[PDB]
């Protein structure tokens, strides 16, 4: 072991002091293995940050303002810890900004125009910085001055420490716009009790402000929020009906070389000594000195901050919009009024290909962008670099957890009414060689695994499902002795069979031979002794419909099917030989986009899907036809899901109860990184 110190950045005279006691304490019950602090004392939060980025400090715990500033180039910062507030079991790292009205007064967020409103105050995050970043757009021009604009939005306002000579309007509803608790009307409490006294028709507040300054739930009936799809909900559902979703108090660090593992082990050795009513000796989150001195005060300690999460998606998608709109002050053209371009997220050079010549066949309504991993492509959706994309039911589930809805199913079975039927599913198979006449469900122990990758439905979710509840323990890679499951951590035994070269070896994109159904297929073939792949596997590998080298001369007679009972049955007898049924595909989107993708994409493949005869020379949407590029090769159509329009709803209580009987067997990453933010 080399450096442990982590050089802890300061503000002020106070916090600098603060940390050099921090540091001694630490020393004092730390052995000299251990995390030490070292203090850098500066001016201000950005110059901070600045230092943070230019190596001459590593660490600085930031209100969400900042950690967005934080983030853009050049300093390229991310969060790494949070303080959380609540209890130990119930951590309460974020607040929810919400608009906060009376039950029954008759109108929605597209309405707040005329209203009165009241505002913890100026400049301040929930009650100024939200609700006025998302509003920015619908106020007149000239917007800046921004207090004129908001003026003149509103009929009359609280706006505390705004300037009530300039612009009175502001201050109707507190005359004066008394900077400061002698003003009734100021902060969480008062711009609640703005709105509880009947002079202002909406609050901007935090969802804990209703909670704290409301005795029960009978009280809470008496109020509801405003959401952003113009509808009013519940106040107890602020996590389905808020502005948007913040982050308290953030630790932040280099995005690369920027110690994030030493600076937790710091502060989590940091909370067992000296945070809440731990010592008497030192405390983390007080100080004699001052209040919210390097940790607010309110904190009851820390938690590990996600590896997978940049600011972006840790700020949420809510909170960046807003904060854009008001750092650089300009608005995109309304109306103007179309929704054109979906920006579909292709898997890496194979899929962005096909995107591509669909974009130029969709001419102008379908644009294409670029992950290597479909996690990378989900958070990409997620933070609004693109915006649809189809995906495997275990995918549609992260997907769902990471807040993304499903808008229409690919469908397999050949009908005449494909758009406007919904079907039970696919079936999970278990494939083996015939002459392999030893292999049964009963013990695949020691024996060599395929699967489409980590997370898939048939590939992965059904099989370590049913394996996780047989042998009770996560570790697959010792159930199996080798295999391809492309996703797989790199020194993992499930990696071993694989085919890419280089760093593409186990990738789960089509530069690695053995992604996805066909690939795991291949894998057994050449190298496996078990293949988890979909039920049509087989025959669309088999006879040569497959004309490629490796599956020209493979006959479907040659593979059979493990069924749970232990006996094994011919490939077209799955309908009574498999693991169990699998939701169709879907494609996913923000559910703020759900109208515009399902209106585009029902056009789409109404050009481009299978009234089309000829398929050499025009475009097709749904071939490859070996990869299932952006779309299984099976695909009939992309079918209406009517009220299945949540992931719950689309995959169904079984496959829904499956996933996650398989949570503690989670690698993914970007399932815990939102599973931290929405729990
Ligand atoms: C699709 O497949 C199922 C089961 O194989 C079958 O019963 C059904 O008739 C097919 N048609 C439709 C429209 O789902
Ligand atoms: O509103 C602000 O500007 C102050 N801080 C936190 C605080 O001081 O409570 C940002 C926030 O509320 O996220
Ligand atoms: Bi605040
Ligand atoms: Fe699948």
């Amino acid at each position: 072991v080399p450096d442990k110190t982590v050089r802890w950045c300061a503000v002020s005279e106070h916090e600098a002091t603060k940390c050099q006691s921090f540091r001694d304490h630490m020393k004092s019950v730390i052995p000299s293995d251990g995390p030490s602090v070292a203090c850098v004392k500066k001016a201000s939060y950005l110059d901070c940050i600045r230092a943070i980025a230019a190596n001459e400090a590593d660490a600085v715990t930031l209100d969400a303002g900042l950690v967005y500033d934080a983030y853009l180039a050049p300093n390229n910062l991310k969060p790494v810890v949070a303080e959380f507030y609540g209890s130990k079991e119930d951590p309460q790292t974020f607040y929810y900004a919400v608009a906060v009205v009376k039950k029954d007064s008759g109108f929605q967020m597209n309405q707040l125009r005329g209203k009165k409103s009241c505002h913890t105050g100026l400049g301040r995050s929930a009650g100024w910085n939200i609700p006025i970043g998302l509003l920015y757009c619908d106020l007149p021009e000239p917007r800046k001055p921004l207090e004129k604009a908001v003026a003149n939005f509103f009929s009359g306002s609280c706006a505390p420490c705004a300037d009530g000579t300039d612009f009175p309007q502001l201050c109707q509803l507190c005359p004066g716009c008394g900077c400061s608790t002698l003003n009734q009307y100021f902060g969480y409490s008062g711009a609640f009790k703005c709105l509880k006294d009947g002079a202002g028709d909406v609050a901007f507040v935090k969802h804990s402000t209703i909670f704290e300054n409301l005795a029960n739930k009978a009280d809470r009936d008496q109020y509801e929020l405003l959401c952003l799809d113009n509808t009013r909900k519940p106040v107890d559902e602020y996590k389905d009906c808020h502005l948007a979703q913040v982050p308290s108090h953030t630790v932040v660090a280099r995005s690369m070389g920027g110690k994030e593992d030493l600076i937790w082990e710091l502060l989590n050795q940091a909370q067992e000594h000296f945070g809440k009513d731990k010592s008497k000796e030192f405390q983390l989150f007080s100080s004699p000195h001052g209040k919210d001195l390097l940790f607010k005060d309110s904190a009851h300690g820390f938690l590990k901050v996600p590896p997978r999460m940049d600011a972006k998606m840790y700020l949420g998608y809510e909170y960046v919009t807003a904060i854009r709109n008001l750092r650089e002050g300009t608005c995109p053209e309304a109306p103007t009024d179309e929704c054109k371009p979906v920006k579909w997220c292709a898997l890496s050079h194979h899929e962005r290909l096909k995107c591509d010549e669909w974009s130029v066949n969709s001419v102008g309504k379908i644009e294409c962008v670029s992950a290597e991993t479909t996690e990378d492509c989900i958070a990409k959706i997620m933070n609004g670099e693109a915006d649809a994309m189809s995906l495997d039911g275990g995918f549609v589930y992260i997907a769902g957890k990471c807040g993304l809805v499903p808008v229409l199913a690919e469908n397999y079975n050949k009908s005449d009414n494909c758009e406007d039927t919904p079907e039970a599913g696919y079936f999970a198979i278990a494939v083996v060689k015939k002459s392999a006449s030893d292999l049964t469900w009963d013990n695949l122990k020691g024996k060599k695994s395929c699967h489409t990758a980590v997370g898939r439905t048939a590939g992965w979710n059904i099989p370590m499902g049913l394996l996780y509840n047989k042998i009770n323990h996560c570790r697959f890679d010792e159930f199996f002795s080798e295999g391809c499951a492309p996703g797989s951590k790199k020194d993992s035994s499930l990696c071993k069979l694989c085919m890419g070269s280089g760093l593409n070896l186990c990738e789960p994109n089509n530069k690695e031979g053995y992604y996805g159904y066909t690939g795991a297929f291949r894998c057994l073939v050449e190298k496996g002794d078990v293949a988890f792949v979909k039920h049509q596997t087989v025959p669309q590998n088999t006879g040569g419909k497959n004309p490629d080298p490796w599956a020209k001369n493979l006959n479907e007679k040659d593979y059979e099917l493990l069924c749970l009972d232990g006996t094994r049955k011919p490939v077209e007898e799955y309908a009574n030989c498999h693991l169990a049924r699998a939701p169709n595909h879907a494609v996913v989107t923000r559910k703020d986009k759900e109208a515009c993708v399902h209106k585009i994409l029902r056009q789409q493949q109404h050009l481009f899907g299978s009234n089309v005869t000829d398929c050499s020379g025009n475009f097709c949407l749904f071939r490859s036809e070996t990869k299932d590029l952006l779309f299984r090769d099976d695909t009939v159509c992309l079918a209406k899901l009517h009220d299945r329009n949540t992931y719950e709803k689309y995959l169904g209580e079984e496959y829904v109860k499956a996933v996650g009987n398989l949570r503690k067997c989670s690698t993914s990453s970007l399932l815990e990184a939102c599973t931290f933010r929405r729990p």
